[PDB]
């Protein structure tokens, strides 16, 4: 019904290196991660390679995540508040593309070279459907608004997260919806074991993007050891990005 007569919106996003200086970008709303990367490549001329990432950090919640090179990066920020410390980082997250460098690592003719990696790529990016890894084992989910932790066996899923309740078997028909990943995105959460007295630090934290304070809804798990962490952080971001993820490794070796 009506003329969009409107200008296309930029914002001034600050930047922090790893030497800790900064780089302040003009950003436009249009303008993916991809391209504030590809900017900060040629500002820099940093080596290019597929680790280097915008990392956001929430210094009050005390979390912390890579964003995905498809996000538009004003959508994200414009989720913090007014008064907020979070800050965008550039720097390099070799876990990023952990499971394109090396699917066996996460899926479990015959020795696993750069060919049988591809072909495990494939079949698992490329098809009609993402296949995510087959993913299971015991967690400690915190419980809401209490500095305790609960055991309780998670399941990954294509969709969501999940759990046999306390007193139910392992098959099929017993399982319930933890969480679903269209809701959320997933975070490391630091300190956790001195601040919620996690029995770990290998903290995982599951969040809608606009929660910016302390609340219920923000969901976290404790895993055992690294290793875990690796694969259930690795895991979910399969499931929640599909395909997309795939593309932007391509994308990312594209430039290296």
């Amino acid at each position: 019904e009506k003329l969009k007569e409107a200008k296309v919106k930029k914002l001034v996003v600050k930047v922090h290196m790893d030497d800790s200086s900064t780089k302040s970008l003009m950003v436009d709303e249009r303008q993916l991660a991809r391209d504030v990367l590809d900017n900060l490549f040629e500002k820099t001329h940093c080596d290019c390679n597929v680790d280097w990432c915008l990392y956001e950090i929430y210094p009050e919640l005390q979390i912390e995540r890579v964003f995905e090179d498809h996000e538009n990066v004003v959508e994200v920020l414009s989720d913090w508040t007014r008064d907020t410390e979070n800050k965008v980082l550039f720097l390099e997250k070799e876990e990023r593309y952990a499971v394109f460098k090396n699917p066996q690592n996460f899926y479990l003719n015959e020795k696993m070279n750069a060919k049988n990696k591809e072909y495990l790529l494939e079949e698992s990016f490329c098809g009609t459907s993402i296949i995510v890894p087959e993913l299971e084992g015991a967690l400690y989910l915190k419980e809401d608004g209490k500095k305790s932790w609960k055991r309780r066996y998670f399941l990954l899923r294509a969709s969501g997260i999940y759990y046999v309740p306390k007193g139910k078997t392992k098959t099929s028909r017993d399982l319930a919806c933890f969480i679903q990943f269209e809701n959320v995105n997933i975070y490391y959460g630091i300190q956790c074991k001195m601040k919620y007295k996690a029995p770990t630090d290998h903290c995982f934290v599951l969040k809608h993007p606009q929660i910016q304070k302390e609340s219920q809804y923000i969901k976290y798990l404790c895993c055992d050891d690294a290793r875990t962490l690796s694969q259930w952080v690795m895991g979910i971001r399969i499931a929640k990005y599909g395909k997309t993820l795939y593309d932007n490794y391509q994308r990312a070796v594209a430039r290296a």
